[PDB]
């Protein structure tokens, strides 16, 4: 893991609200984050889950998406919007939608289907919301985890798509059906100029694979 020292590396321009100790007490929760496979492999990893979260909150300045005019509301039986209550984005990767907020709270134990403020209000909470996307796989997605750990088997449909393990495919999880592809690839190189960044900072390779622009969205 990254020390104290060199997360104020990484986000030296972040809001107070984001603690080390916070970050560190989330991971906790999902063991598996950072130490799975050998040492450049935890790094890129931590650099990767980093460079997004850097994207979406430009280096952590950030906790919940400046225009809140949209509900981020979608109906459902499964996971009922709460009256008065919006699913905008929030925290490290920008928790978006009830139907997120739902599992992610029932994953953390927390109830954010009808709280989806304590996102933006706990630290801990917040980061846990981020490892909570990044380290769950919901079909027909791998997790993000997986897929730079070098635990993701692509399927033959997968190869064909160019959907191969790297950094790219993880942009494609997180966003690909507006950045991958045929996309714009503005928003897409921005996550991928993070991400060297960092793993230039902690002395990996930032591997292969790194675009998107060659690959179709998962289904």
């Amino acid at each position: 893991m990254v020390s104290r020292s060199m997360f104020d590396q990484l986000f030296p321009n972040r809001n107070s609200f984001y603690t080390y100790d916070a970050f560190i007490a989330a991971a906790k929760s999902f063991p598996s984050f950072g130490t799975t496979g050998d040492t450049d492999v935890r790094k890129r990893e931590i650099a990767a889950f980093f460079a997004h979260v850097s994207h979406e909150t430009s280096g952590l300045v950030y906790i919940e998406e400046i225009n809140q005019s949209n509900d981020y509301c979608d109906p459902s039986t499964q996971y009922p919007c709460a009256p008065g209550k919006q699913y905008y984005g929030r925290g490290p990767l920008q928790l978006s939608w009830n139907y997120n907020y739902g599992p992610c709270g029932d994953a953390l134990g927390l109830d954010l289907l009808n709280n989806p403020d304590l996102v933006a209000q706990d630290p801990v909470i917040a980061f846990k919301t981020a490892l909570w996307f990044w380290m769950t796989p919901q079909s027909p997605k791998p997790s993000c985890h997986d897929v730079m750990t070098g635990n993701w088997t692509p399927s033959s449909a997968d190869l064909a798509a160019g959907r191969v393990p790297g950094f790219g495919v993880t942009t494609n999880i997180i966003n690909g059906g507006l950045e991958c592809g045929k996309g714009n690839p503005a928003q897409a190189e921005n996550r991928v100029n993070y991400y060297k960044d960092f793993c230039n900072q902690l002395g990996v390779s930032p591997g292969s694979n790194l675009d998107c622009a060659n690959m179709r969205p998962f289904g």
